[PDB]
DNA sequence: CTGCTCGGCTCGAGTGTTCGATCGCGACTGAGGACGAACGCGCCCCCACCCCCTTTTATAGGCGCCCTT
């Protein structure tokens, strides 16, 4: 049941979907609203729920009670958040069962061992006297790119591509994220990227 | 009354989204033109049977040609 892309949803029972489409405000399509109908007016077995730690959110907690299910059982890995709203989700949908210990399942080699690690770079003397200087928020663009850890990701990312390591590479800006795409010529996903 | 503080508002940018536009193809059809296939008519070829060929003696009339007058 995604807008994308449709395979006959009132067919079948088996649907996969999206918090986004079903607690969806506005104005809704024909085809859409037929779907969504269909689905409040049938009783669902099961309802599961991937990365419940959003389910709090208003509109994403609307559809709880948008759509009608004996069990919701919700599934996440990081059931954790600042907002005070964990707590609703035991209401929203139940007790938490169970939490997996990540340290036990890497002992178990279920989960592969990661070397987390923290690089330090230090900040270039002019980048900072302009960091410091503005009191704006142009700081994000301005320490997301410094020449101490530009060449940093670089360097990273050329000894581990020489060592066929693969390599995903994270940044919440995505001003940083595409200038730092088109400057190592890499295929940056974001935003619109189409989903072809 | 003043000072400090709490978790209620708001923020732009980053996402997830979606309904609406523009651009695009495809699909289809009309008339006209063009080409191909099929059938009709005529032709040559092939296959049969039948006639005619010579040689003989008699005949009489007709016909033709050559020779003589």
């Amino acid at each position: 049941f995604t807008s994308d892309a449709k395979d006959k949803p009132i067919g079948c029972s088996v649907a996969i979907s999206t918090y986004s489409m079903l607690g969806h405000t506005t104005k809704r399509s024909w085809e859409a609203e037929r779907v969504m109908e269909w689905l409040k007016t049938q009783e669902w077995g099961l309802m599961i729920l991937d990365e419940v730690h959003t389910i709090p959110a208003k509109m994403f907690r609307r559809v709880l009670t948008i759509v009608q299910a004996h069990c919701k059982l919700g599934l996440t890995a990081t059931l954790v958040r600042e907002d005070d709203k964990i707590v609703d989700l035991n209401f929203l949908i139940g007790p938490k069962l169970y939490e997996a210990n990540w340290m036990e399942l890497q002992n178990n080699g279920y989960i592969a061992k990661v070397q987390c690690a923290e690089v330090w770079c230090p900040m270039s003397p002019e980048f900072y006297r302009e960091y410091v200087a503005i009191k704006t928020k142009k700081r994000i663009l301005l320490y997301t790119m410094n020449p101490n850890k530009f060449r940093a990701c670089q360097f990273l990312i050329k000894f581990h591509e020489r060592r066929n390591d693969k390599i995903i590479v994270f940044a919440d800006n995505v001003f940083a994220l595409k200038e730092y795409a088109i400057r190592l010529n890499k295929p940056y996903i974001y935003g619109p990227t189409s989903q072809g």
